[PDB]
């Protein structure tokens, strides 16, 4: 429905000078950027509305890029903080904890995955290869990143 794109093009002023280090997945905390990163995991799809994490989405992604037991883990423990707080605050903060988590790796790259598969740029198969990191760097550059 609604693009990453369109979520960048809220971002207030104070926000917009620093697009390339969220974009880098650099931490900045909100409620400015607390609902900007609800914005952005919901156009990906990887929260409901309340903004928890959804499980189910990233399970098998993170696998297939990265075969690790530890995916199911993190998912369990990041979800399960991202309960313990409020609605506004829910969405970033699964995010921000997988990050820190080592399903942060992979997930970065799940990501970029499906912004670029939702925005029509790679096709929906498309595997993080060495062309889709330069496919990446490219649409990063036209941001001014």
């Amino acid at each position: 429905m609604e693009t990453v794109q369109d979520c960048e093009n809220k971002l207030p002023p104070s926000l917009k000078s620093r697009l390339c280090e969220i974009r880098r997945y650099e931490i900045i905390e909100g409620p400015e950027m607390d609902k900007h990163i609800h914005c952005v995991m919901r156009a990906l799809d990887f929260v409901y509305e309340d903004g928890r994490g959804d499980y189910h989405k990233l399970y098998d992604p993170l696998n297939i890029i990265e075969l690790d037991k530890r995916h199911d883990v993190n998912l369990e423990k990041c979800i399960g903080e991202c309960v313990q707080v409020p609605t506004s605050e829910r969405a970033h903060v699964f995010y921000k904890c997988l990050l820190k988590s080592t399903t942060g790796r992979t997930f970065k790259k799940v990501f970029d995955l499906m912004e670029l598969k939702k925005a029509g740029k790679v096709p929906q198969h498309q595997r993080y290869t060495a062309e889709f990191v330069q496919i990446m760097k490219d649409y990063d550059k036209a941001l001014n990143c």
